[PDB]
């Protein structure tokens, strides 16, 4: 069966974990656990196509910035998240981005801009300046929740989608 390799990038804290483990586990996390590099994996349902969905959830913390080169390489998607209480993150965004297009050699890489933790109130990001950039980009924009799970399957399911359709 099909397997999609996904990669899930972006700043430290912004729920990479949380959505890979919603995903995959069907459990909100809400611990402190800083990320180095996990891999999970999961048959699922995309579209009434089971398949296996590979999922590569990496830090976003300064210090494992070297190994991004790698996982960029080997990943066929990139699901690009940031946190839409957090305006940093959504301009750290921008340099994931370029870094994957970098190691892949390729302006149109399969990848989704995801804006998580749309649970809270504290927004600072507008979701229209999240579709503006996605679309200047040429790629799908999703909102999710990892708290609720909320938009966490379109999450990467649309990943999968372009995968798909490149
Ligand atoms: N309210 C809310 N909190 C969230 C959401 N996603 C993650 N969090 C919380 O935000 C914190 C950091 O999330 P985590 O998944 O560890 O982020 P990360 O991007 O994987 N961190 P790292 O780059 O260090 O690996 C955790 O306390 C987690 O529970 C969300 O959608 N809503
Ligand atoms: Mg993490």
């Amino acid at each position: 069966m099909t397997e999609y390799k996904l990669v899930v990038v972006g700043a430290g804290g912004v729920g990479k974990s949380a959505l890979t483990i919603q995903l995959i586990q069907n459990h909100f996390v809400d611990e402190y656990d800083p990320t180095i590099e996990d891999s999970y994996r999961k048959q699922v349902v995309i579209d009434g196509e089971t398949c296996l969905l590979d999922i590569l959830d990496t830090a976003g913390q300064e210090e494992y910035s070297a190994m991004r080169d790698q996982y960029m390489r080997t990943g066929e998607g990139f699901l690009c998240v940031f946190a839409i209480n957090n305006t940093k993150s959504f301009e750290d965004i921008h340099q994931y981005r370029e870094q994957i297009k970098r190691v892949k050699d390729s302006d149109d890489v399969p990848m989704v801009l995801v804006g998580n933790k749309c649970d809270l109130a504290a927004r600072t990001v507008e979701s229209r300046q999240a579709q503006d950039l996605a679309r200047s980009y040429g790629i799908p924009y999703i909102e999710t929740s990892a708290k609720t799970r909320q938009g966490v399957e379109d999450a990467f399911y649309t990943l999968v989608r372009e995968i798909r359709q490149h």
